[PDB]
C-alpha cells in the first residue's frame, strides 16, 4: 500500500519513501500576509487558456485530473516571477470534508474549503518528464475555492463526476474551457516550492491567487461522493486529500500588489 491521506499513510508517513518531504522548499506554506512583501520585478501575469483542449478526466486515487493535450504551444502561462513559457498540462484539486477545511495552502492560518490547481511546465525542457528534474521546470497557478454561490464554468466537471466514482476510472472529457474557473483578478502571492504530494519534487514556482472563487455547497458536496477505493472495495469518501502547511524556512513570499 502506498502513499495516501490516512493516518497510517498520510501526509506524516511520507518522509519515510520520499525523504525529500522534509527538504528546504516544501508545499503548501501559510501566507503570512504582512510579511509578504510587494515585488515591482515581477512582470505581468499572462495566462493564455484561449486554446486550451482537455481530453481526459482521471480519478487517481488521490483527487481527479482533467488533462490537456500540451503537444503543441496552446493554454501557456507567462510573465510574473516566470522566464520563458510553461505549458498547461492538468488541473485537480483538493479539499476538505467540512467546508471549515480543504485548502492546502493558507492565508494568514485561514483554510479555505478547496484550493485549484493548474499545473504547468517550462516548455525549455522538452517535456513534464525533463522538467522535474529541474528547479524552476513546473509553476503551479493556485486558486482557492469559498463556499457560496456557484461556480457557472465548474459544473460541467461537477456533472461528470459520477462516471469517475472510483480509482482507475477516467472519462472522455474534451471542450472543457479552464477560463470559467478563475477569479475576476490576477493578483498573486509566489514563491519557490515543490509539488504537494509525492514525489514532493522542489520544482514548482508557486503562483497562488489572492481572489477566491465561489462555489456552492452543491457543487463541493458532489466532489466529496468521490471515492478513494478502486470498485467493488470498501467505500473511503475522498475527503481531506490535502497536505498541511509546511515550514517556509529560507524563502519569501513576494506579493504582486499591494
Ligand atoms: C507524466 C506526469 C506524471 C505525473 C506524476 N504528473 C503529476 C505530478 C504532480 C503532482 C502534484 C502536483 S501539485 N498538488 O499541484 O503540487 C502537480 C503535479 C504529471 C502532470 C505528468
Ligand atoms: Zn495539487
Amino acid at each position: 500500500h502506498h502513499w495516501g491521506y490516512g493516518k497510517h499513510n498520510g501526509p506524516e508517513h511520507w518522509h519515510k519513501d520520499f525523504p525529500i518531504a522534509k527538504g528546504e522548499r516544501q508545499s503548501p506554506v501559510d501566507i503570512d500576509t504582512h510579511t509578504a512583501k510587494y515585488d515591482p520585478s515581477l512582470k505581468p501575469l499572462s495566462v493564455s487558456y484561449d486554446q486550451a483542449t482537455s481530453l481526459r478526466i482521471l480519478n487517481n486515487g488521490h483527487a481527479f485530473n482533467v488533462e490537456f493535450d500540451d503537444s503543441q504551444d496552446k493554454a501557456v502561462l507567462k510573465g510574473g516571477p516566470l522566464d520563458g513559457t510553461y505549458r498547461l498540462i492538468q488541473f485537480h484539486f483538493h479539499w476538505g470534508s467540512l467546508d471549515g477545511q480543504g485548502s492546502e495552502h493558507t492565508v494568514d492560518k485561514k483554510k479555505y474549503a478547496a484550493e485549484l490547481h493548474l499545473v504547468h511546465w517550462n516548455t525549455k525542457y522538452g517535456d513534464f518528464g525533463k522538467a522535474v528534474q529541474q528547479p524552476d521546470g513546473l509553476a503551479v497557478l493556485g486558486i482557492f475555492l469559498k463556499v457560496g454561490s456557484a461556480k457557472p464554468g465548474l459544473q460541467k466537471v461537477v456533472d461528470v463526476l459520477d462516471s469517475i466514482k472510483t480509482k482507475g476510472k477516467s472519462a472522455d472529457f474534451t471542450n472543457f474551457d479552464p477560463r470559467g474557473l478563475l477569479p475576476e483578478s490576477l493578483d498573486y502571492w509566489t514563491y519557490p516550492g515543490s509539488l504537494t504530494t509525492p514525489p514532493l519534487l522542489e520544482c514548482v514556482t508557486w503562483i497562488v491567487l489572492k481572489e477566491p472563487i465561489s462555489v456552492s455547497s452543491e457543487q463541493v458536496l458532489k466532489f466529496r461522493k468521490l471515492n478513494f477505493n478502486g470498485e467493488g472495495e470498501p467505500e473511503e469518501l475522498m475527503v481531506d486529500n490535502w497536505r498541511p502547511a509546511q515550514p517556509l524556512k529560507n524563502r519569501q513570499i513576494k506579493a504582486s500588489f499591494k
